[PDB]
């Protein structure tokens, strides 16, 4: 049998740590509008 019924519990983590960071970090560069074109 596949371990997804035992292996989620860590990428979960994943996408929770840093992860969470990025989106912390669009608050930190949304609020200046990130106007920069590109």
């Amino acid at each position: 049998a596949p371990d997804v019924s035992s292996a989620l519990d860590k990428l979960k983590e994943f996408g929770n740590t840093l992860e969470d960071k990025a989106w912390e970090v669009i608050n930190r560069i949304k609020q200046s509008e990130f106007p920069a074109k590109t």
